[PDB]
């Protein structure tokens, strides 16, 4: 019957809709369609409400809609498979308000098809700036459910020699990315993601071996470089390596040197301040005076050079340091003028219109 790209819900059911469609929708449900069939489906309901322009749907639609992804995020704070969920969908459910009732900024990459299927008679830009702060929400508890796995992994899987191990942490990493991909979550916040999570594997240990028994030594030196090594190989085989996720582990790479680095004749300690830019003069003192196989005055000779350069500042850096997150728009090319609608899901009563 020509089926144009929407549905439409008898005004009533949108309860109903919100419920199956979000409330009682399990990932594991595949989808086997859309891994963010939620978010088209739902655009594929604005647009009726635009057509018909009935502003009341709307507003009610992506308002019962907010209220269903809260509300489960908050019977799921824990879980990293449903955070990444509804992060994704979140997230295309705002591609598509961008790619469909955009403008023509958001309309240089749409084919006349999609030119055709975009919204007519409302400008949403009020729910887009709303969708995206949930977003950002969202992110955080993923970033939150992320860290509370990853924390008692840390400083084990490193730091420790041999229940975790660098394997752990990698097998992690992958589980992580593993969901996230399939979940169909844009590669940017995948990218951002592990920025995040790599620069607490680096100011959670940094932070231990300031602090533990004591700091450890030229053995604890090589297995942080060994270490990082294989996460930054990590990061080249699963192509995440422009991720900036290397980078936020400077102090530790420079720790880990620090720990090796020859310390006592002049020319040693003319060295440790060259390569040591990205700590801070404490924290180099620091994991001097903790060695266990250094003397004071090669400690002089150190803070003598390294002035305000820079110190001092909080030692300890807080990992919980939640970097920003961005999420470029990114239109899709699928076409709700195909896409498959389960039955397995009661939906039935929607109208294809």
């Amino acid at each position: 019957k020509d089926f144009q790209g929407m549905l439409e819900y008898h005004k009533e059911d949108e309860a109903l809709l919100i419920r199956n469609l979000v409330t009682d929708l399990k990932p594991q449900m595949l989808s086997g369609t859309v891994p963010c069939l939620p978010a088209y489906i739902l655009y594929m309901c604005i647009r009726h409400a635009d057509y018909t322009n009935d502003d009341l749907k709307v507003h009610s639609l992506l308002t019962s809609t907010i209220n269903g992804i809260k509300k489960v995020l908050k019977k799921h704070n824990d879980d990293f498979e449903m955070t990444s969920f509804w992060l994704s969908n979140t997230c295309r459910l705002l591609h598509c308000l961008k790619q469909y009732s955009g403008d023509e900024g958001f309309m240089t990459q749409n084919t006349a098809k999609q030119n055709e299927h975009c919204l007519k008679n409302f400008d949403l830009t009020e729910y887009r700036q709303v969708l995206s702060d949930l977003s950002i929400q969202i992110y955080q508890q993923l970033i939150k459910i992320a860290e509370g796995v990853l924390q008692p992994m840390i400083v084990s899987a490193m730091l420790e020699n041999e229940s975790y191990c660098l394997e752990a942490i990698i097998r992690q990493m992958n589980a992580f990315h593993t969901v996230m991909c399939d979940q169909g979550l844009d590669p940017e916040i995948i990218l951002q993601v592990f920025k995040q999570l790599f620069y607490m594997i680096n100011a959670v240990t940094l932070n231990n071996l300031l602090l533990r028994k004591d700091v450890c030594s030229w053995s604890t030196g090589m297995q942080l470089r060994y270490n990082i090594s294989q996460l930054e190989e990590w990061l080249r085989g699963r192509n995440l390596h422009q991720s900036g996720a290397v980078q936020t582990m400077e102090p530790l790479i420079q720790a880990a040197q620090l720990l090796q680095l020859k310390k006592k004749t002049q020319e040693d300690a003319e060295a440790i301040c060259s390569l040591c830019t990205s700590l801070s003069t404490q924290q180099i003192v620091k994991i001097l005076n903790l060695y266990t196989p250094v003397t004071v005055a090669f400690i002089r000779t150190i803070q003598a050079q390294l002035q305000e350069r820079n110190d001092p500042q909080q030692l300890l850096l807080d990992a919980k340091h939640m970097f920003p997150v961005l999420f470029p728009f990114n239109p899709s090319s699928l076409t709700m003028d195909s896409i498959h609608i389960p039955a397995c899901l009661n939906l039935e009563f929607l109208n294809e219109v």
